[PDB]
């Protein structure tokens, strides 16, 4: 049973899905033009059965309302503010955070705002300074869509297929089509204007465990670049790659992805802590 409910926040009304797991909490943050519903395999599977999985919809996405103030909310740092507010309302200060793509960038911004975070896993996310975008991401037509306000029906399909990968389901179109397109345009411009913290520096200096897990065949992330990024505390000492998966290994290869996520949560929450 997934517990769905909505929170009135300063950013607007935020939809939240929670599993019924009694264990330590895991915040899962979805990507650009997605929603927390994308994390069905974790919410409804072994991860969500054990751990308290929380999968909200960002402002402008899914079942959340559009942002009260797009100029405040639609940016990596603005979304980080919104998710921090959500966690405060839920009374949870020490979640492990999993961020998918845009969600991973948001998670990086959350490090400063959510100091008791027990770990951060990023998938589909190259930590990059603004000038490093070409190094961290692969060039292509779906990539251009990341910052494009208006999607035709065909842009909806191309974007959904490239970002969500196999298997494609019609329900994915509904999610992408709903997205407030202003959020794409504004977030992308602000990323390029360096309005938030330098993500390269943030992850280099961050002391909490950061896990990096990607599909080998994703169309967006430069995996070699990611494997060279400096992290303060890289979980298991390397970046991890799942064969036969693209941008969304949590749905494309759930068992393999869940092995990493479960082990990371265990490591971050159930080992004796020494500074
Ligand atoms: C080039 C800037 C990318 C910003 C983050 C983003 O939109 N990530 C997408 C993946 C890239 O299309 C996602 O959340 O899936």
């Amino acid at each position: 049973t997934i517990n769905y409910h909505e929170l009135e926040t300063s950013h607007g009304r935020i939809a939240v899905r929670e599993s019924e797991g009694e264990g330590a909490p895991l915040l899962m943050i979805h990507g650009n033009s997605s929603s927390g519903a994308i994390f069905a395999p974790q919410l409804e599977g072994e991860i969500g059965k054990k751990w308290r999985v929380i999968a909200p919809d960002l402002p402008g996405h899914g079942k959340s309302t559009d942002a009260i103030d797009p100029d405040r909310s639609y940016s990596m740092e603005g979304y980080a503010d919104a998710m921090t507010e959500v966690m405060q309302q839920l009374g949870i200060a020490d979640a492990v955070v999993f961020g998918w793509s845009l969600g991973g960038h948001i998670g990086i911004e959350m490090i400063a705002r959510y100091p008791e975070m027990r770990g951060l896993m990023i998938t589909g996310t190259p930590p990059v300074a603004r000038e490093e975008v070409g190094q961290g991401f692969k060039s292509g037509p779906d990539m251009a869509l990341a910052g494009q306000e208006i999607f035709s029906e065909r842009d909806v399909e191309s974007y959904a297929r490239s970002t969500c990968g196999e298997p494609f389901e019609a329900s994915l179109l509904d999610i992408v089509a709903r997205t407030d397109g202003r959020a794409r345009r504004i977030m992308f411009e602000k990323f390029g204007s360096g309005t938030g913290g330098n993500q390269r520096d943030i992850v280099a200096e961050a002391q909490l465990p950061i896990a990096v897990v990607n599909g080998r065949d994703g169309p967006f992330v430069e995996l070699d670049f990611v494997s060279k990024v400096k992290f303060g505390n890289l979980w298991e000492g390397k970046t991890h790659v799942i064969d036969n998966a693209g941008h969304a290994p949590f749905r494309e290869a759930p068992a393999e992805f869940d092995a990493y996520l479960a082990r990371f949560i265990r490591d971050c929450t159930q080992l004796e802590h020494h500074h």
